């Protein structure tokens, strides 16, 4: 054999959170994002009523909803904004996200044309279609591609990116983002692509689906997901997206790329005959987690922390619990290097409801955001715990409080790499489980650009933000740098300074943003770059222009587009790359026709 | 490494054929099944309009249908008859041919309850939704599983068979079903399944894709398929559904399977960036061939037909075989072994249309067919060839004429098996492509049971039209009697009768069917089941009864419900599975409720 997988990239949007940031800060303060359903998609009293008697009328006035469903930059997609009326939300939040995790993983588009990357997302029908039908609008020829085939929207980046690997929607109900995964990695490992993106992309955009499930008996009339709690009866509907960008694990080392966590193992059943359609195998899914720890090959005692798919029902709970009991349990007697073996449990539903589709990577967000700031946050709504669980006599527990996440020790004594399980299973009966190990690894041209004015800056306002925040010290200057060097798009608005610090660095963006550093348009420079054309000559000018360090002089030819080889200002081993804000795409509204 | 995948079973309803007998004789017979839309799925007159000028107007009036697309027997499944009306005809169809190809295959569901059992579905929302919101139906808790989450299609029939492979749908627009192939094999390769079922699943509910299709220039206003034809002018909509069971080709061997044809090699990618999003890319189709026949190893100038995606659109035919010429001068360059390479091309879809989520299926089902019987058959509506195909310098033509399928000849001077390839391509961009290689290899109790009386006697009145219509001959005779021994559950309704020649047996089951053998129901006689119950001095009496061939005796016990070893009245290699008729399934109407 199994090669293992790096994630190298992520981005998201989830209840409560504008971005990856935001998350974190939600999740380490225990926040609850759940609210009700706000006005822009229904007004839920115009449906209240009791489910069980009454006629298309729910109980339910509750979800985790997100900020700008129908915000989309079409122009920089190369699609119509007449057509972008008719594209769906589920197609334009994939495209967008994407670009995010491309961008945070410090790989440029260029570097991906031609190349056989793979794309697998979550995603599917979730209602778009019908606010055409409700609206009465005409059946037009753009409906095709825009809101009636689902697989187009991994299509539209693929054909974008200029990819050829494999570019499927992957729909196993709550499974589907976790699925994705598995799906990718075993699309790297058997040839079928080198790289891959992989998520998944959910939104409510009608009221038809809280009712249904409602009528089901699926949904919480507390509207809460109090997974693991005593008093657990049902789960809440949340919207989100959630993108990682995946590279073999030598490929990422190699290539200098900074490793969120490494993917193990994967595996992917199904349930087979349970006792309904939509109940859960505990058989089944202890099954699937001995597959993934025997092919990631980890003595099951270093798991230090699962995410479980944790919905927050009566009998759900006791059963997941029941097969990681079980699935622990046979993975010892199959082969013990850590003494008092102690495992913590929790659901990032508790914090933004059940995501469906993009449950599986939200799960994932969670977890890689808890290794990298050693940190097991708190699980919600669960002060007193379901006493079906019985976890007494086996390593688990519930994370109940906000506590350090301890690496545990060698039988030869010494610190070994954090080890987590997520955990994702569809109501259909299809489960999947992927496990996750930690990774354990004077001036310059600091460039930016953007297609238009205004995306510059907003880009030049991120990094300063950013740096106020002291997210980044002197250290990291030249990966910085150099990310921006050779990890972005080189478009058309372009803005360069030289700093040496991360203080003069500061001033001279805030001197851009202020209104008062080098600018240009690439487009406008048609005359200089015909100059600096590729002449021999002209090819040793630039050369010494690097050697001696002529930043200011290497910068402005840079602003008026001529290309600058930013790769000789470094020695063999280049400055490894790192996480930087992502495009600003314009919050432009686009939804229904009148 | 690749290991070859074994095609065990196959099960199919398509335009103008109720199974894959009736599919083979329009093929021979070069019949042509595209029809007017029937009042049954909407009126055609009342939408037809200018598409180009007018709202919600198509030009349009044609389809290839399949007859019952909502006839099922919810009973069989375990679904009550009201449930059965909120049930996707999607996922009838579905749970009904995959029944039928593990039949055809001769493989019991009792084999396959407990195992690793992977199922790969082309199926996605067609509609049926939305014929309950034009009724103006209340939103039930049925329509959750019932028709709003295509996986559950898949995931229902492994829920049945009590299955723990990989359960999907898959919908990558019109390559769906031959991407599921793909995935297949691929998770047949890496662990994550042993056996595994495939196919496509396509139904026309409403009108909207008929007219938004219509004002997106993809339908032909003549109503036809006309592939490689100087007229091609678009595609023709069609419905079906196709199945095929895959088990490893030596696991196949060594079970004594019937096998269609072995898959050698399969590929998918995706077309990057081409002309427009729903362009078809050349260069993208030529590199998915040039993988497929690489993984399969075979040299390109054995290689006689291909199945071609073949839609019969303006420019479509000409890149696809331009893909074709290119991928094959590649694959010589690589590595002679026979000269004058010749090799056929031909569309399925001149004869039933473009069956879209199960266009794949029926290319392939189409290319087993022409292997068994050696014959390739006429390709429609091109008489007169697209003056832009130039095939002069190639190996390829188009098969406009039935003929013999010529096996050609080694180097050394002997026979090859006939090998094929088949393509299928979706608009979105993703490629499929698969390599099929041909494959080379006194009385007895003949067995019949059924849910019921009714069923039962529809089960004799199959065997016997197929019988009369001189398929099998008396050297059948004992593999017929095997495979209806250990190929069949034993459900509740039997019939048995003692038969050495093909003429006794047709005058027994007339008899039967006439209304005049042994009889019995298994339910009736647990007194019976008592007392043969399972002590080991009757274990030694049936053993007797067995080995001394007291077949009569034997048989008057099994309809009674007693479980007779009938393993051990073959030696050690036991007769080899034979396609026999699938379930007759009961024809009640299921659709929209009142």
């Amino acid at each position: 054999d199994f090669e293992p997988v790096a994630i190298v990239g992520i981005s998201g949007r989830f209840p409560g959170a504008m971005d990856i940031d935001e998350f974190w800060k939600n999740l380490e303060e225990g926040k609850d994002s759940i609210t009700e359903v706000p006005k822009d998609r229904w007004d839920w009293r115009e449906h209240y009523g009791n489910p069980d008697t009454d006629v298309n009328k729910t109980d339910i006035k509750w979800g985790g909803f997100i900020d700008g469903v129908a915000e989309f930059d079409p122009l920089f997609f190369g699609i119509s904004p007449r057509e972008a009326d008719y594209v769906d939300p589920q197609q334009r939040l994939l495209m967008t996200y994407v670009w995010k995790a491309l961008e945070d993983a410090g790989c440029s588009p260029q570097s991906l044309s031609g190349t056989g990357t793979g794309i697998f997302i979550g995603t599917g029908n979730t209602g778009y279609k019908d606010l055409f039908h409700r609206a009465n609008l005409p059946i037009e020829g753009h409906a095709a591609t825009g809101h009636m085939i689902p697989s187009v929207g991994p299509n539209r980046m693929s054909y974008f990116l200029n990819i050829h690997g494999p570019s499927e929607p992957v729909e196993t109900a709550x499974s589907s983002s976790l699925v994705a995964i598995h799906r990718a990695v075993t699309a790297m490992q058997n040839g079928d692509c080198e790289m891959a993106i992989a998520g998944g992309v959910n939104t409510i955009l009608t009221e038809e689906a809280h009712i249904s499930y409602s009528k089901a008996g699926m949904l919480s009339t507390d509207g809460r997901c109090k997974t693991f709690s005593a008093d657990a009866n049902g789960y809440v509907r949340g919207e989100g997206v959630g993108m990682v960008m995946l590279k073999k694990l030598e490929d990422a080392e190699r290539d200098g790329n900074h490793i969120y966590g490494v993917i193990r193992g994967t595996a992917e059943n199904h349930g087979g005959r349970a006792n309904t359609l939509t109940s859960p195998n505990p058989k089944a899914q202890a099954d699937l987690l001995v597959r993934a720890y025997r092919q990631a090959d980890i003595d099951p005692s270093t798991v230090t922390y699962i995410e479980a798919h944790g919905t927050g029902t009566e009998l759900g709970d006791p059963i997941e619990i029941n097969g990681l009991k079980a699935a622990f349990k046979e993975l010892s007697n199959m082969r013990p290097d850590v003494p008092d073996h102690r495992c913590g449990i929790g659901s990032v539903k508790s914090n933004i409801g059940h995501l469906e589709l993009a449950a599986g990577i939200s799960g994932l967000i969670k977890v890689l955001l808890q290794m990298k700031h050693k940190t097991l946050v708190k699980s919600l709504h669960c002060e007193t715990l379901n006493p079906y669980l019985q976890l007494t006599d086996s390593p688990f527990y519930i994370v109940q409080e906000k506590q350090e996440w301890k690496s545990v020790t060698d039988r030869d004594g010494n610190e070994l790499p954090r080890r987590a399980g997520i955990s994702s299973f569809g109501i259909g009966g299809v489960n999947a489980h992927i496990v996750i190990e930690e990774y354990m690894p004077q001036p310059n041209v600091i460039v930016l650009s953007a297609k238009n004015k205004s995306r510059l800056i907003d880009r030049a306002s991120q990094l300063l933000e950013v740096i106020r925040n002291k997210k980044y010290t002197d250290q990291d200057l030249h990966r910085i740098a150099y990310t921006l060097q050779v990890g972005r798009e080189e478009m058309d608005e372009r803005l360069a300074c030289v700093a040496g610090t991360m203080q003069e660095l500061e001033e001279k963006l805030q001197a851009f943003v202020d209104g008062k550093f080098f600018r240009g348009q690439s487009h406008r420079n048609k005359e200089t770059q015909t100059i600096f054309t590729a002449d021999e000559d002209m090819a040793l000018a630039l050369d010494a222009w690097i050697r001696k360090r002529k930043y200011a002089k290497l910068a402005d030819l840079w602003v008026k587009g001529v290309s600058i080889q930013w790769n000789t200002l470094y020695g063999e081993t280049k400055p490894r790359l790192i996480s930087l804000p992502s495009y600003p795409f314009a919050k432009d509204h686009y939804w229904v026709p009148a």
